[PDB]
């Protein structure tokens, strides 16, 4: 059941930067509310880099509880060590998410026969749903197509989540790949074009404030009404752009504090929105009408 | 105490991954004894993403007491989340390390000011001088000499290693820090040309397999005889090249297990050098005379 719009979630935190439960369950209960197909708990989004391993399984716990099955619960887990994401991955499933969401090593830059080895061994040392995620631009490395599809044969590999934000490529691993192995979007812009060409869905950034026009625009997009899709697509592009300004999620949790739904909370190394950069983003939030 | 010819030494493991002590033992030896100025434990090449914390404080102990207070000691402590960095560091401090080496976050991309606050805490958080790192290639972001000037102005952050290789880099720091602020190459080709920039030394690959040649490397560059230095240097080319055939520590091992120094292991995601890259790497140890 996993595909469509698959917002990456925030983790909400306190001014004193301690988890917050009351705006994790709001988030949650907003998703269920506004359409949202599958939520990814303790990714990028959602501050992975800065929670403990106890914090982490907490989230993943309280989301996938507070869901109850209704839709899917997909965990980030990737790390840079083999032996870790294996120890995240076993932890989320014994923990109740649906799947996993694993980013490529970051800073060791493995080589691509190091890359297959590291998924091909988390697949098979714990039974749960695990997806690639490539993004090059946070990594300094890059999965290349004939990575994916060595790996898109190893049985609890269902899926990529493709960041570079390039057509080109996506359409190279979708050409490559059998029919049983998902495409996603990591690129918020470009998603539905992605989508058109065979993607299945957009693990997104923009839904965290937008949930209900981006459920529409994936469904339009997956049913190949290509008009609906650009349509709301362009709609949204200057909320895409903002929510961008500053590194994510620096942006969206900004807006998040703005509509009412999370404090001014953040981790260091992470800051606030800077000053210079309020009014862009509250520019684009009113005209998208997610802000009054 | 801290600067000249600083090895960014290897942590040797055998062939089923596990810490070899005999073997690190070795290490410290032919440094102490070819003429090394400083060891870096547990940097990057000494494959830190892959160590547990109890593996991390067990190194940087054991070449601290071997050491016996005759060079410095360098302990890698970087981490992408502010409050791991000080837990690595305060480790470090409280294992006899004299000094430790901090690399930007690498995947959450922080902002100028992020950078700054970060590293910020984490000396005003623990009684030890530190080093920053910038190496772009691998954090997917890069510190500008604007937020390397405002941290050289913060009482224990003695120096930092700049990796990018771009010299025009390496003279704006320079010119824009307190001389009581020292500037290391990150970058084993260039490394001659920032010392001879004002530079204070290199925290070098290369000085794994040829400690007494780096060395000297480094007491003429940093002398000012620039013509003794390019010498060693263009002399020395072939293994600098040859040592990054592939993402380094990957090279590095192989040219020290040929050696005899230490056992056929690496972590994953890390690989042993491809077999194309064999004698490519053989030749030019062979032509700078580290192997026979």
């Amino acid at each position: 059941m996993i595909a469509g719009s698959m917002v990456a979630l925030v983790t909400p935190f306190d001014a004193q930067g301690r988890l917050d439960w009351d705006s994790l369950a709001k988030l949650v209960d907003f998703h269920l509310q506004d359409g949202t197909n599958a939520i990814v708990a303790v990714g990028t989004t959602g501050e992975s880099a800065t929670l403990d391993v106890e914090e982490h399984i907490q989230v993943v716990r309280r989301v996938v509880d507070q869901v109850k099955g209704r839709i899917p619960v997909i965990a980030g887990t990737g790390a840079n060590s083999t032996r870790e994401a294996v120890a995240l991955t076993e932890a989320a499933k014994s923990g109740g998410a649906d799947a996993c969401l694993l980013v490529t090593p970051y800073y060791n830059k493995p080589t691509q026969e190091g890359m297959y080895q590291h998924f091909r061994h988390i697949a098979e040392a714990v039974a749960i749903p695990q997806i690639l995620y490539n993004v090059p631009g946070r990594t300094s490395c890059d999965m290349l197509p004939e990575t994916v599809e060595r790996l898109s044969k190893v049985p609890n590999i269902i899926g990529i989540k493709e960041a570079t934000g390039d057509l080109q490529r996506a359409k190279e691993v979708i050409e490559r790949v059998g029919k049983d192995f998902l495409v996603y979007s990591g690129d918020d812009a470009t998603a539905v074009e992605l989508m058109l060409l065979g993607g299945k869905g957009n693990i997104s950034v923009t839904a965290n404030v937008a949930p209900r026009a981006m459920s529409d625009l994936c469904a339009a997009a997956m049913r190949g009404d290509a008009a609906a899709a650009r349509a709301i697509n362009d709609r949204l592009m200057p909320l895409h752009k903002a929510l961008f300004i500053e590194s994510n999620p620096i942006p969206v949790k900004w807006a998040l504090h703005e509509m009412g739904l999370i404090p001014e909370g953040i981790r260091l190394p992470l800051t606030w929105l800077s000053p210079h950069c309020h009014d862009p983003l509250r520019q684009a939030m009113r005209q998208t009408g997610v802000l009054a």
